[PDB]
């Protein structure tokens, strides 16, 4: 068939291995990986031969692939004639999430195999000790090749002491897949969590570090269970202040507060705001009554649909992919309508709004929690939030801006069902149990605790698992995984279209909401079903939501869990206890909380920034 470009090929590459053009052999496993993140996971457009039997059995055709291509990887990085370069190693570590899965995947689980071919020391006292030859060759594929599920020692101190670039590159890589549940990679981020922040404070660039999964690392610290699991925000907001200082950069002089139609100005920097995102539908009714006190500038890039860019007096695109290209064309419409305030939904899913967060605009600059979680940032002021959804404000560096419960209604998709169908089972002989989550909230807590609930009811339960983002190469993975706690007492759907996501969740009995990050989506999708189910609590704002969701749709107390001994008591009860499980279905089926979502004032938002401005202004006299 046509097509707009020569599709990467597993032939091509094991072609290159053979005929040691190490250089070939590289590009075209480089191609390979950047294709399959571009599709998340997925390999269509990869091109490789296999087995007839294999035409119709997708699960088997991918780890098949996985295997041949783990095969490949194999002979070349054990090659020792092969060099791999600096530039060729920072490619790799941006993409070494899908190495990873590539191996883990496959039935060799790691390369530690590879590994094993790098040890130069015969009287080493455990396996699991790697010692190197002193080039730095050998020590940037060792980094490589040192996966999430690798099981092989390495001591930070001593890696750090040896090459600080390429140890800050390796603890880029091990917190930027989006399932990082396994013991072996939950344990290594978790480790990198503590240790790296000091580390990479000392940073004075993003050159010599895997800049473009930067906010992944930013992002992704906030699934793990510590408390002070967002200090390397911190350390990052820093580089990225002296990265972008390098670059020439100068912050705004605040020196006028313009008016339009008689208004100050909020400019508002959008990661995704298409109509069809959480985004809009969470954050969107707020700004647009936002516009009672302010003249409202949204600035979002080209896939912005007609009714995101309706929310705001006046849309403009941001033109490429440039970060001081972008941070130039917000300071000159900062500048020429004297901002007062900037304002971003969320923070976290492109790197450029990190640049910007880092950066000074306006007199006050705020963001929400699109991705819940403080940024850490300097130049942050506030933070808008729901005030039920608010456990500690010890958690945020920025002080929080409470608003009413109802002050940002929540727009309805568009793809709801309309004809939801209920199974109501009385007295079923398995308890099946639903769970909904991205990959990214999985981790060996909540496994584990699931295990527990298991061993000790007194019923007989299965969970379903709709996994979010488990696509393509990422799912045997995560299947393992969950084999690993619960047997054959789980299946692990992969993500799906929505109305088959309905379809599993409508067969179970119950749901059970994720930890330390819960759900708001999620929750939505269970009371839409007629479901109920348990939550746990905490201080985070996404430990909390979950508690304060369920008090909106008038869900009872007693399902919400502080401890997770808490959480272990209520999942079991509501497993075992059939009739009351069965009352609270129908009190939800008849009480439509979800309607109530959608109604609310949203005046307080704006004009909760505008007190703000007008203390700014009478404190600075501007
Ligand atoms: O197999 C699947 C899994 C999920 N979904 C759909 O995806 C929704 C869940 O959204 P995500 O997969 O993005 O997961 P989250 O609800 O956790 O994510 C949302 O909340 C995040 C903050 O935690 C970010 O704001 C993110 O961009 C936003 O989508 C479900 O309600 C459902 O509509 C499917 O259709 N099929």
């Amino acid at each position: 068939g046509m097509s707009r470009k020569k599709n990467p090929s597993v032939i091509q590459f094991e072609k290159a291995i053979t005929e040691k053009n190490y250089e070939a052999a590289c590009t075209e496993l480089l191609d390979i990986l950047n294709k399959i993140d571009t599709n998340f996971g997925d390999i269509e457009g990869i091109d490789f031969d296999y087995p007839q039997q294999l035409e119709t059995l997708m699960q088997d055709r991918i780890v098949y692939f996985c295997t041949r291509m783990s095969n490949a990887i194999t002979q070349l990085f054990c090659d020792p004639q092969f060099s791999l370069s600096e530039s060729g190693a920072n490619r790799f570590f941006v993409v070494q999430r899908w190495l990873n899965l590539i191996f883990a995947s496959s039935p060799y689980i790691n390369a530690d195999h590879i590994l094993q071919t790098y040890n130069c020391n015969p009287e080493r006292d455990s396996i699991y000790d790697i010692y190197l030859e002193p080039n730095k060759n050998v020590l940037m594929k060792f980094a490589v090749l040192y996966l999430p599920e690798s099981n092989v020692n390495l001591n930070l101190d001593t890696m750090w002491e040896t090459d600080k670039n390429i140890c800050g590159s390796l603890c880029f890589a091990l917190q930027s897949p989006r399932f990082i549940g396994t013991p072996a990679a939950f344990s290594k981020r978790s480790t990198i969590l503590q240790w790296f922040p000091a580390k990479l404070e000392q940073f004075h660039v993003l050159d010599d570090l895997p800049s473009n999964i930067s906010h992944d690392v930013y992002m992704h610290c906030s699934y793990d269970t510590a408390e002070n699991k967002h200090n390397v925000k911190k350390a990052l907001n820093q580089v990225i202040r002296s990265h972008l200082l390098k670059c020439g950069w100068q912050d705004r002089q605040i020196t006028q507060i313009g008016m339009r139609n008689g208004k100050p100005v909020m400019v508002v920097v959008l990661e995704h705001f298409h109509s069809s995102h959480s985004i809009y539908r969470t954050h969107s009714t707020s700004m647009i009554a936002a516009r009672e006190q302010f003249y409202l500038i949204g600035l979002g890039n080209n896939a912005v649909d007609q009714a995101g860019r309706d929310v705001f007096d006046e849309f403009h695109e941001f033109d490429g992919s440039n970060i001081l290209k972008k941070l130039a064309f917000l300071k000159e419409m900062c500048e020429k309508n004297d901002a007062a305030v900037l304002y971003m939904p969320s923070i976290g899913m492109d790197l450029a709004t990190i640049f910007v967060s880092n950066a000074r605009f306006a007199p006050i600059q705020v963001i929400a929690l699109g991705h819940p979680a403080t940024t850490h940032s300097e130049f942050i002021e506030y933070v808008i939030v729901e005030d039920d959804y608010v456990g500690s404000e010890s958690c945020f560096s920025e002080t929080l801006l409470r608003l009413p419960k109802d002050a940002l209604p929540y727009v309805p998709s568009s793809l709801a069902p309309t004809d939801v169908q209920y199974v109501l089972r009385e007295t079923p002989e398995v308890v099946n149990i639903g769970i909904a989550a991205t990959t990214m909230k999985l981790n060996p807590y909540f496994l584990e605790t699931l295990k527990t609930i298991r061993d000790r009811a007194k019923v007989k339960v299965h969970f379903h698992f709709a996994l979010g983002q488990s696509i393509g190469i990422t799912h045997p993975y995560v299947a393992r995984f969950i084999r690993s706690y619960l047997g054959d007492d789980a299946t692990a759907h992969p993500h799906s279209p929505y109305n088959r996501y309905l379809d599993i969740l409508h067969n179970c009995d119950m749901m059970l909401n994720p930890f330390p990050f819960g759900n708001t989506n999620g929750i939505i999708d269970m009371v839409t079903l007629g479901l109920v189910g348990v939550c746990k609590t905490g201080p985070e704002v996404h430990e909390h939501i979950d508690e304060g969701l369920f008090k909106r749709l008038g869900l009872p107390e007693w399902l919400i869990a502080d401890s997770v001994e808490d959480y272990i008591e209520r999942a079991i009860r509501l497993a075992e206890n059939h009739q009351e499980r069965l009352a609270l279905r129908r009190h939800i089926i008849e009480n439509n909380g979800l309607k109530t979502l959608f109604s609310g004032d949203p005046s307080p938002m704006g004009k909760t920034l505008f007190a703000k401005l007008t203390e700014w202004r009478q404190t600075n006299g501007i």
